[PDB]
């Protein structure tokens, strides 16, 4: 039920950036691996920054923080923090969180290898927490039809805080993560595509990174990759 799909232009894609990558695709009937490395849709990385959509829930739902806190900085909200770089709000709600109910909402949700050791501010970008893009599309495939473990308006609430682009009547949302700090580098953008009548088709890609890559190369390439399969 995880298998290749038609992937004769999308590993070009991969190729001509000279870099190691996997786009995993999951619908409701299917999940299909592309790029040229599919051997990664199996392996296990570290989160980085994808693991801010879970950080997020577990802080709503057990109300750490809501989505009008103001966090002192510009000072900023948690949905304003989602999509930017290099904010330490999400540290600081791990911090409140704290270690102890992190560990226990991460093993409760079955994330990846459920690990998170003893430093609650930055397991998600040096582990030791590690999961797969087939954990992670699942994951948030789960949140974007409200069937995550967690209240219905928290996640609703975190869902409204991943829109990233919309066009021609589909929504993209999700989220990018870069761990620049483990080696080789890791990059990930997690997230689904809602199409014009509803249909929800999710995504997780997951690529080797290299410091002089632009950020959006990412996007770059999932955006290339989903028009070339019709889902945008």
């Amino acid at each position: 039920q995880i298998v290749q799909g038609h992937n004769q232009v999308i590993h070009q894609y991969f190729d001509e950036k000279n870099t190691s990558g996997v786009l995993v695709i999951q619908t409701d009937k299917k999940i299909n691996l592309y790029g040229n490395a599919l051997s990664r849709a199996n392996t296990e990385y570290v989160p980085a920054s994808t693991f801010k959509m879970l950080n997020a829930l577990i802080g709503l739902e057990n109300q750490k923080t809501d989505i009008n806190e103001i966090f002192k900085w510009k000072d900023m909200t948690l949905g304003e923090a989602m999509k930017l770089s290099a904010v330490p709000v999400y540290q600081e709600l791990a911090r409140r969180i704290g270690l102890d109910l992190m560990q226990k909402e991460v093993k409760r949700i079955g994330f990846g290898n459920a690990e998170i050791g003893q430093q609650v501010d930055n397991f998600w970008l040096v582990g030791p927490l590690k999961v797969t893009p087939i954990q992670e599309v699942e994951f948030v495939s789960q949140l974007a039809h409200t069937q995550l473990p967690f209240s219905e308006k928290v996640q609703a609430n975190v869902k409204n805080m991943l829109l990233l682009e919309e066009s021609n009547g589909y929504k993209i949302f999700g989220k990018t993560g870069w761990a620049a700090d483990i080696k080789p580098q890791v990059g990930w953008l997690t997230g689904w595509v809602e199409q014009p009548d509803g249909k929800i088709v999710a995504f997780a890609l997951n690529m080797e990174m290299r410091s002089e890559m632009p950020a959006s190369i990412r996007n770059e390439l999932l955006m290339k990759s989903l028009k070339q399969l019709n889902i945008i």
